[PDB]
């Protein structure tokens, strides 16, 4: 739709790193959660540190049935050469993340992920540091747009994914600064009668000055 | 359609704690600003986020950064819920203005509607947005978290520090960067201009491509 929350992430076909043929998004992400992330330019320092980090974390995502898909306005030849730098910097011996090529900027213009300042050697614009968290139903669950100046928090990416997956199946919402294993919130619309069906463990109620009963925590 | 580098629009609205109209440009003049929304007043995740931002308010003000709240709730709802936030956070006062958008006009214009969240009346509510705004009213960074997922409050501050640092200095912050850590020299900054901008020395990391882009600097 508008690539705002709840919209369907569109399918696309593109060239990608490590594969000789066409990369098709929907075939790659079928029955999986996916995180599509862009970066401004290959062979730049922040981009190298981010991709080296995500390459280390790859198994943490895959075990949660989540695919990682890279993306920049660079060529396939640039991606493959740059990968050797990412592997060297990150002490990686096996690169697995497909990095999509968008040399024409058609996808970057459609997704609305262009950077405010960043341009390549040819004077053409480049993408910012975007994130799209995509459900197995192709729905955009969460988005982030960081500028080229500001490297992302890779721990935050895994933390958001764990919250999205938990809240997808259970009637809970994760509080501020929540980490896996911490108590979460019972959704405010869940009535006291409905609690036992969904929760094995005891709910903790915190009394508020307003006397409303919404402040409820649960340890799953 | 409010993307990176676009001008954040001015608006006038009702807000918590004040009886007059809140005008955005007047409140954020010569200041960095963070506009954050939450789905509904009197809900658990929203209470934890707002108690946390209330505790961190002085950290933001010291950096010349205004925090502006926002929901599709009335002023009367905001003012009463502030007392629950203060109780939960063990706060003695509240100074973050929380904007009202009962009509959903600003939420539809900003495109910050939640995918699922609706109020008691059946009307839609906003998601957990973040707009990081420069003193020139430019949107530097954005985040759209759903109602299901509380934000990371430490991350909001980390991002703000990175945006302020890179606004004035020819650097970019690497993955997981915290204030005090070494950052990256921008790839376009030539060796000649390096001494004008940096008192301390640069660390160069050799790459298989033999390209000279991997440069760190401790400020």
């Amino acid at each position: 739709m508008g690539y705002h929350l709840g919209a369907t992430f569109p399918n696309f076909t593109a060239k990608a790193s490590g594969i000789d043929g066409d990369f098709e998004l929907y075939k790659y992400i079928e029955n999986s959660w996916a995180i599509l992330f862009s970066h401004p330019n290959d062979f730049t320092p922040v981009c190298t540190t981010e991709l080296a980090e995500l390459g280390k974390m790859h198994e943490d995502f895959l075990k949660l049935n989540c695919k990682l898909i890279g993306f920049s306005c660079n060529s396939k030849e640039s991606h493959d050469k740059w990968i050797e730098d990412i592997k060297y910097y990150g002490k990686l011996n096996k690169w697995e993340i497909p990095i999509v090529c968008d040399e024409s900027r058609e996808l970057a213009n459609k997704l609305k992920i262009m950077d405010e300042q960043e341009k390549d050697i040819t004077g053409l614009p480049l993408t910012c540091r975007c994130l799209f968290f995509i459900s197995p139903e192709k729905k955009i669950k969460a988005t982030v747009l960081y500028p080229a100046t500001t490297g992302r928090n890779a721990h935050e990416i895994l933390r958001v994914l764990k919250s999205l997956q938990l809240t997808y199946t259970t009637p809970v919402a994760t509080p501020v600064n929540w980490n896996e294993g911490d108590k979460c919130c019972v959704i405010p619309t869940l009535q006291d009668d409905e609690i036992s069906k969904h929760f094995k463990n005891e709910i903790t109620k915190v009394e508020m000055p307003s006397k409303k009963k919404y402040l409820r925590f649960v340890n799953l």
